[PDB]
């Protein structure tokens, strides 16, 4: 595992009173995330989690002491996110002291370019924005198929490699509000109002903001990313995000009428998804990985499954997988594909399938 | 209209501490439900509500008395069934006191000779089960195109005319819990959960007996009855339903594995149907008015519509449906195809053609 001793620090990136991000390389690339008293006797335990939350992606962990059994308890009961592309890279991390140059917890990433809103300062081709939403759909059927939900996914922290600034790879970052326990998944019993619900912020998915507590009384997470990743969709075909600015729909209100038409320029087939992952009930939203399907077959189905027509089969469809990983045998676009072929089960994409056709 | 004075009394059909129903005849093939103390100062609004809700299938409404101001609410705040061969006949109600041998209301209804639940302590034909089944779809279509809700479909309740007993007419009966509100029609705020939500009862579907309170948080009734037709429809079959019993499934919890196969004996299509029906989110079931359709075109389609093949036109569709209107001008048979001509939209027989075909 890599440690400080491997690596050499530059400028700082970030600066705060709770942590500090130096940029790093080998013997700069990388960044050297830094967060101060990582101590149960400097902090107490919601917020150690929560830094500990940050560390669910990643790829190695190394201990220079002897675990606390808070951090045993922490790391026991976390579920892990597997390496994914459209999931930001964090390849070790590290407990250590202020020196080296407060016991403190380090990660070391990937840098990337810039975030979501930044590259969206100047509008994207029509296809660029497809293969980014893609890839969001991508990286949040990866979680949820292992039982994490982000609850903060925000233009803001989805961040981009924009070599070949046409069509950029996206990833999703800052894990700190996650839920990861391998004890409840996705359901998670509410019983006091001043409980850690995830970001308590404008694209919290309505089933979430609108739970009353209780007994048993569980919040449901399972579709809850979904919903803003619709919202986003609207960021990433040059629209206002709904859900921002002082003019505003919001989360608990909104009714789906509310919501703006989308520009003619985005297909129409999409302009579904959209308004399907913004239904306020969770059981009229498609699966994530159906709807992370519906965005692949719209990229690289025949055009025979997409228009009205349309025989559908299933050894023809496996042939039609088969065809796709020939083909990848314009990174992101086999990033995507492999993405697509890795979980590809032949229930998921027919049921895709049904449900572009009742879409036109 | 009529009014007592037009009719003659005999034996007593059931007696109650609440009400009493006698047979009658005009001048015995008619019963008049009278249920007592239908006065503010006698009894609460809640026991109000449920006598008035059992008159939402009524025909006629007659008052001797100038309305009361709670009277004039509930008729405006509520939503009229009109007559339909599967739902059952309430020629007149009018409100009367207990002398005229209290303010009582009163209910002339036909007279039927049993219960669902009497009817199959004799197995019947399979093709009776089918007929059966295919009325009580088209009761709820009937239901639900108007916005109505029964919320307490049971074989209790479900009442049969058996002249002719290889197949007999079935009624949907007993409105008492039902939701039929001008102003919410299917969707109802639940805000308190001591609140009334239909017969807190075995077959209430998934979705109404698991949401939790809040605000708006909705209750959705729009396939509710529909998941209460599958359970019953086991019962139809020969099987016991699934819901009833002391080693029992209940409707918040069970798994779609739990469900008991249905003998071979019921049909391959009709057994999905009812797994369909059955499906714990109410947006993966059928619409009514496509399920009603699947059992109809079961019935009485080209046989070319139900073995895999198959080509389906708007035109050679029409062309069946005149065909059928044909036909018609075995009196259950009678009634289904016409209660079927009636509602077929081309859209929903499609829909329901292609539904058939996907399950195989
Ligand atoms: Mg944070
Ligand atoms: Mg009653």
């Amino acid at each position: 595992p890599i440690t400080l001793n491997d690596l050499s620090l530059g400028k700082p990136i970030a600066k705060g009173t709770n942590g500090v991000v130096y940029s790093a390389k080998v013997k700069y690339p990388f960044a050297l995330k830094m967060m101060f008293n990582y101590d149960i006797q400097e902090n107490s335990m919601e917020i150690l989690k929560a830094m500990y939350r940050e560390t669910v992606p990643a790829r190695m962990y190394y201990s220079n002491h002897d675990l606390n059994n808070w951090e045993i308890e922490l790391a026991n009961r976390r579920k892990h996110l597997p390496p994914h592309p459209n999931i930001v890279a964090i390849f070790s991390v590290f407990t250590d002291l202020y020196p080296a140059a407060n016991m403190s917890l380090f990660l070391l990433m990937k840098r990337y370019d810039c975030n979501l809103q930044s590259f969206l300062s100047t509008a994207p081709s029509t296809r660029t924005s497809l293969l980014l939403l893609a890839q969001l759909l991508e990286g949040v059927a990866h979680m949820t198929a292992h039982g994490i939900a982000h609850r903060d996914l925000k233009s803001d922290n989805l961040l981009l490699d924009t070599s070949e600034p046409e069509s950029p790879i996206l990833v999703i970052s800052d894990f700190g509000c996650c839920l990861a326990d391998k004890t409840n998944g996705l359901s998670l019993p509410y019983t006091s109002y001043e409980m850690d619900k995830g970001g308590n912020t404008a694209l919290m998915a309505p089933e979430i903001i609108c739970q009353k507590p209780g007994t048993f009384s569980v919040l449901n997470y399972s579709k809850a990313d979904l919903w803003a990743v619709g919202a986003i969709a609207y960021e990433i075909f040059n629209c206002h995000n709904p859900f921002y600015g002082p003019s505003r729909l919001k989360n608990f209100n909104y009714k789906e009428g509310d919501l703006p038409k989308l520009p003619d320029e985005v297909p129409t087939v999409i302009q579904a998804l959209v308004a399907n992952l913004l239904k306020r009930n969770p059981n009229k939203r498609l699966d994530p990985e159906v709807a992370a399907n519906v965005c692949q077959l719209f990229l690289w189905a025949p055009s025979t499954w997409l228009k009205p027509g349309k025989v559908p089969t299933s050894g023809e469809i496996l042939q039609w997988l088969l065809s796709l990983t020939t083909k990848v045998l314009t990174y992101p676009e086999y990033l995507l594909i492999s993405s697509f072929l890795c979980r590809a089960k032949l229930a998921n994409v027919r049921n895709a399938l049904h449900w572009i056709q009742e879409n036109l």
